[PDB]
């Protein structure tokens, strides 16, 4: 498994690296709280204890290897920043960051963030199309 | 084909506007005026409310919608009073934001047609983005 | 006959403690183990079970029981599933402790027979027994 | 009105108060906030806004001609405790007070309070007789 | 050793332990804080750690044996005031307790405490004595 | 003859206070206008003023007191300060309440000709009072 | 005056608009803290209050035609990276900004800024200087 | 010639780094294990010790030292006591990091030599550093 590492498994974080499992990926799981680590061991091609934020924590991880990083942090908006920093540092193809509101979003197109996902806004807009699905598709 | 959205947090807020974009009418709601200022201009209507109250509910004509999303945010107590009332109310369908697993299996005993939940159903999608990066 | 008391805080264990002193069987329930320990003498039988779980309830022998008082206090949400799953098993008499007006109000919704507001209550009582005071 | 006065219009003091009115007996309502003051109105023989804990503000209310006088000052051990200290003062005949817990319990003997209300567990031994009723009493 | 007793060897209290020691009075001491005991073992008849609001612990010291009791308690009225009041049951001939403030002295007047100290205010009058005594005893 | 008092808190306001009753005129200063209103009754003058200010110190006369009192408590740094200065004014008796032991070490060293400790001087005097009882 | 800019106006920030006062040279002050704009109106060319977080208030302010801007803003991490990202997108010549600390830096960096000040540290370096100043160049 | 640097924060520490760097001797001092061992490969000699105990000073043999700089921070109190110390001592110079203002104020009249403030001193820094922008 050298295509897709999820940092942070919390609902966000931790349904990614489950419905990848679902669909037959394989999946790099990381997370500094161990209780964290071993829920997602039965979803993850492997789940690591890890500080994202530490560089030799980073390549102790082989993350550079990896295609697609999906930054998963959730209320710490420094330990996100600094991880999508170091990665991209690492030149990582592909960088996904969840974002904590537009300040943390503004840090994040500079810093590096290939994509930003706001889960609150974004999953509204897809329930607004869901509802218009029902009518308009006369679904 | 009527809409309405309660509780116009980020979740809420998020979908009036795009009903709006996609053309569509949509009642929103708060009980909060800053709240419903807000999107006042996304929405066919946007009324200052406490959806817990039953009267305040029948002066909205919530009865008449064929969909009413309840987005409550924090105070989870007032999305599980509101999706009840609305079930009185016999609303075709009732949409919820789910706070927490307690509150999705009361609100799933309740009457939420639809029980949603933004970070994991969030989760999902973007596993599925990420697969598709080689269609 | 059968009584059975959910959340064992000063209200429901208070409750235990009483039935017992009447010479009544109980059976005293609680999640947090040093609750169920502070009033396993007084029951005649007290079990650590989290009152949300459908497998734990059964485990119980809940739906056995004539009476159930479901005395959980700060939690809410899980005063409300609890009493949500005692309606679905049929409990003859569910009698809920409300923690406030919202709780009240959806708990009459659920399907609790009674509730109970000690604050409010408790004052009912002594406006009453300041008023024998010339009986 | 001059047999009852009821010190702290929370939901144990203002539910004497309303039930007291229901009877059709006259009430001093009392409190130091006024939004409580005027939410009983209604029910009081006369609603007052005054602080409990300052001897001058209950001679300007007359406590002293009160025959029972209940304090159900809730979340405030200590001016729950000094009120029902200047009052015993005053010799009030009856002085009955609602307690926090063990604690204020035991200064409340001690320090003039006829009687101790504990909501809560109060509530718990009438339940616990109702239940009882349902059966023995074949009702 | 039977004759004082200190509870709560703060500044205040093992102050007033190491002074009776100087002048070669027996003492008891007594804190919840083992190392507030050990620091007061070279002063001390007796330095045993114990929570003074606990009647058992009370009587395991032999508390109910002393002449005089002082509570020292500080920045604690709840411990201090339940301490002065069961050492009141065991009707101790004199309980002297350091007051935090007017409502603490008001409670501890009416719950048993036979003399109270006020450090701050109490030292004020002795400075302004000592003064006084400057000039006036021509001193 | 002459006696002055810095900061009129528990402890320096008793002393203002206990002078008078015995009648001695003296100088009540503190920074806090709602301190000195406090004991404007007691002293001869009770002045609003921030004993770190040489100007200010010196429009007080504070120079020509034979006694000064350093009563400030939390704010070490000037009750510090305070003292330094009033010993370069060379006042012939200082008087410093010490908040604690760093502070009374570098008291010592400053010039305080007297350094009061509040507990644990009182809890002398209190075992010299146990003492007396048998006197 | 168009060629010096001082956001902050703290310890740091002041300092600096002070010093160039003397020196005879323009400067534009600014803080969101009216009173300490009016601290400073006796050292600045112009003393404006305002967000440099809100892009209008930047160009109400014309910090687009200033060579050199200096962002002093203190303990608020988030208002400094957000202030110099803004002012960066507006491409000015030189943004030097205060760090906070080691994360504050990391974000500068990669954010836009020239130069990245350390107080505490750098001035550690320039006392170790003097210090080898007074013995070396037999000063 | 002699250089001693006590408290190693920040401030502290970059000096004791920079005078390594620059190739010379120093003593590094802290109360706290932690902060003297992260700079014990710059110094000479890194003790661990309370810059307020004499004893601790004398067998430091600090009092051998040219030029001793106190870069205790937010412990005023003993950044003043141990100034207070260093100047009983004699030591040659003596530098000492000023917290506030009231400490500058003290620190001036207990007898330190230089007197620093990083954030004030760097701005002029910097101020001075803008202008050679056009040397
Ligand atoms: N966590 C909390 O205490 C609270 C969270 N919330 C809300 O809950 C919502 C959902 O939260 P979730 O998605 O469940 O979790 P989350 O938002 O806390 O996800 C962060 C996850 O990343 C991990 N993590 C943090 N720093 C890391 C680092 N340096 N390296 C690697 N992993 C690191 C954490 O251990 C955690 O599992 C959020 O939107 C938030 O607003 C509300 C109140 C409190
Ligand atoms: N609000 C705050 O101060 C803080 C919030 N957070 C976190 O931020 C997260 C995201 O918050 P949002 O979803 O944006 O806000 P939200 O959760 O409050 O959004 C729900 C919306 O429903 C409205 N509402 C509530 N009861 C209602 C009723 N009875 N009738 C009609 N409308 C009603 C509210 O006014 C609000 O605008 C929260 O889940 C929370 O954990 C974290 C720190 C502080
Ligand atoms: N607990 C605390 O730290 C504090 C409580 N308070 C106040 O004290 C008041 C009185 O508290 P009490 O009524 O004595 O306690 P309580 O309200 O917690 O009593 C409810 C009991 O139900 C149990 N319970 C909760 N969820 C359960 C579940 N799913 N299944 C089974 N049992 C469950 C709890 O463990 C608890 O013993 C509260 O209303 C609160 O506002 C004030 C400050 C702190
Ligand atoms: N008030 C709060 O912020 C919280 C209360 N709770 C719980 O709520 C429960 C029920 O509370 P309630 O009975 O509704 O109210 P309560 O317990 O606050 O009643 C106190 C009433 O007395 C009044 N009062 C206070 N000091 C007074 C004085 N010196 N003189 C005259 N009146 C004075 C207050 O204004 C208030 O209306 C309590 O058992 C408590 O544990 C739980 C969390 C927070
Ligand atoms: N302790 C603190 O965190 C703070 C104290 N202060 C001030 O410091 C001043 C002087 O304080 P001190 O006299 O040094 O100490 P103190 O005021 O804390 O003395 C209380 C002593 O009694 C003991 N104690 C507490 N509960 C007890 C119990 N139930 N049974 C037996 N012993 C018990 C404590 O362990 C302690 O040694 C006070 O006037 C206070 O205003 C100011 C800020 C914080
Ligand atoms: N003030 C508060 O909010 C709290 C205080 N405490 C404790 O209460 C204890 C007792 O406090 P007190 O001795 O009554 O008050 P205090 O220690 O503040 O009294 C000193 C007096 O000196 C005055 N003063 C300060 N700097 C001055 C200057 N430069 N020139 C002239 N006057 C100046 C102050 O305004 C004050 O009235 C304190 O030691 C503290 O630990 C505990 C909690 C809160
Ligand atoms: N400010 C405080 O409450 C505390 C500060 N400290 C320490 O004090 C030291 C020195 O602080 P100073 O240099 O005096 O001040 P500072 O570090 O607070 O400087 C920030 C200045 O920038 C201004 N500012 C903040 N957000 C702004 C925005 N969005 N737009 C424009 N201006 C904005 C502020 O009003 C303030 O005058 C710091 O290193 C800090 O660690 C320590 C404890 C508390
Ligand atoms: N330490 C903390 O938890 C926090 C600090 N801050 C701010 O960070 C700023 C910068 O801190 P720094 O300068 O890095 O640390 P600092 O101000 O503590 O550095 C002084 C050094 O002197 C040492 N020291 C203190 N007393 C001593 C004695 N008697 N003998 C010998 N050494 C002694 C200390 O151990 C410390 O390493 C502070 O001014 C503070 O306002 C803000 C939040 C938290």
């Amino acid at each position: 498994n050298k295509q897709f590492a999820v940092i942070g498994l919390g609902r966000f974080g931790g349904s990614i690296v489950k419905e990848l499992h679902r669909m037959g990926h394989e999946v790099l799981a990381v997370d500094i709280n161990e209780e964290k680590v071993n829920a997602y061991a039965s979803y993850a091609t492997h789940a690591v204890i890890a500080n994202a934020t530490e560089e030799n924590e980073l390549l102790s991880l082989g993350i550079r290897n990896f295609e697609y990083v999906i930054v998963a942090i959730g209320a710490n908006i420094q330990a996100s920043t600094l991880t999508t920093l170091l990665l991209k540092e690492l030149d990582i193809p592909n960088i996904w960051v969840k974002a904590q509101n537009y300040y943390h979003h503004k840090v994040l197109e500079k810093i590096g963030a290939d994509r930003i996902i706001h889960p609150e806004k974004d999953m509204g807009v897809k329930i607004a199309q869901s509802l218009s699905d029902e009518n308009v598709l006369n679904y």
